[PDB]
């Protein structure tokens, strides 16, 4: 019947946007859903009809320029452990008189896995990124995560992680606890999961995506004459590239028929870019998904969320990866023939312009984009995700 579903995430657009429509659907079907979220995102999540349950997070918030995420994986996992340790008691208290029938959580929310186990309720991981295949432990986890860190920093990380887990009655190795959920819905296109053939289907179910108007974000109107709209965005975090943005202005400025929407983040000011020609507009934040329904090209850092939205609208990409997993994703995008990967250094005005002109006229990039878009249309929709979640509800 109508149950209590509690969703858990952090204040990061890439970890909240991919599941908003699913939360909205669960509310619409009559479930009472709470959304554990840091205060800066309360409004953003309240837009789904779920009630925000607030808690203080120590992770970098996207609104504050004084903060930034690290570029390396090991520092990020450090951040997630620290945040989890201080966030768990707050969330335990907040939910002490109302324990949900099911727990939904983004991959970053360790407290949700701990509270799920201590409560005895099911937990569903919602992954806005790729998941472990069978053989992940021997192919990447041991060679690239564990074996390169037999350091005092590594040993400290594991000692604190396992002390925290064992403090909470959990005996799993920290790495299986973090990287191997018992049940997960994968919100990315199968076409972009490495070794999708070897992903345990009894654990993971690809639901691809379904995106609706984030009407809260407002709209963007195509200006008159703008035949080819190109959006430039390096995301929410790794956005401090003023030299690259100036190269974008010089690649598309005054190009007849092209219009450039340049999203520069909040650590670069428009003044840093010089005089702007009439066909280029600059923002520190854009309604990105609305612009991707109208864009002919997307110059992206290849973050998972932006890539998902672009593929969902079948817009060709120039992938300029900035940090962490983006490089791998850029490579996959190029490996699928829907994007060109450029390093930030080599992204000069002339090569940006000729790469964009090439991508938008290439019939083969369009047909591989439509194929991926149809595959995503066929891994169910939001209603299949809500069905699988409801299926995890007990009696
Ligand atoms: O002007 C803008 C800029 C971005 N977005 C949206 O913001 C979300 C971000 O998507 P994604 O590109 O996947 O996230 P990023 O900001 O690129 O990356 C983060 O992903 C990791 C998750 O913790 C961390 O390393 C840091 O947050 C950072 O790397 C997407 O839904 C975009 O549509 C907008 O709506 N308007």
């Amino acid at each position: 019947t109508p149950a209590h579903i509690a969703m858990f995430s952090i204040a990061a657009h890439g970890h909240v946007n991919p599941s908003l429509e699913v939360i909205r659907e669960l509310v619409a079907r009559g479930h009472r859903v709470t959304y554990a979220i840091p205060p800066v995102f309360a409004d953003k999540v309240a837009a789904t009809g779920a009630r925000p349950v607030l808690y203080h997070s120590t992770l970098p918030k996207p609104s504050n320029p004084e903060e930034s995420w690290p570029e390396d994986q090991e520092s990020a996992m450090g951040l997630f452990l620290n945040d989890a340790i201080q966030a768990l008691p707050q969330l335990a208290d907040a939910y002490a008189d109302d324990i949900p029938d099911l727990v939904l959580h983004d991959i970053t929310s360790y407290p949700a896995r701990v509270l799920a186990r201590r409560w005895g309720v099911p937990a569903v991981s919602l992954s806005p990124n790729l998941v472990a295949w069978k053989g992940y432990e021997e192919e990447v986890a041991e060679p690239m995560w564990r074996e390169p860190r037999q350091t005092e920093r590594g040993r400290a990380y594991y000692a604190r992680f396992e002390a925290w887990l064992k403090e909470n009655g959990i005996t799993e190795h920290p790495d299986t606890f973090a990287s191997h959920p018992p049940r997960s819905l994968v919100l990315i296109p199968k076409a972009l999961q490495p070794h999708a053939d070897r992903v345990d289907e009894d654990v993971y179910t690809f639901v691809g995506a379904c995106q609706g108007d984030r009407a809260e974000e407002g709209g963007w109107q195509r200006p008159a004459g703008a035949e080819k709209v190109v959006l430039v965005s390096l995301g929410s975090a790794f956005t401090k590239q003023p030299a690259f943005y100036r190269e974008c202005v010089r690649a598309f400025g005054n190009l007849p028929g092209w219009h450039l929407v340049l999203q520069i983040g909040r650590k670069v000011t428009p003044a840093e870019l010089g005089e702007l020609p009439p066909n280029v507009e600059v923002h520190q934040w854009v309604p990105q998904l609305d612009i991707l329904t109208k864009a002919s090209a997307f110059i992206t850092h290849a973050g998972m969320g932006s890539t998902m939205e672009a593929l969902s609208n079948a817009v060709p990409m120039i992938a300029v990866p900035q940090a962490v997993d983006q490089f791998g994703n850029a490579d996959m995008l190029q490996g699928l023939g829907v994007a060109r990967k450029l390093a930030t250094e080599e992204a000069t005005a002339d090569l940006l312009r000729e790469t964009a002109l090439a991508l938008v006229d290439d019939p083969e990039v369009a047909r591989r984009l439509r194929r991926i878009q149809a595959e995503m249309a066929q891994e169910g929709g939001t209603r299949r995700a809500a069905d699988l979640i409801e299926a995890e509800l007990p009696a």
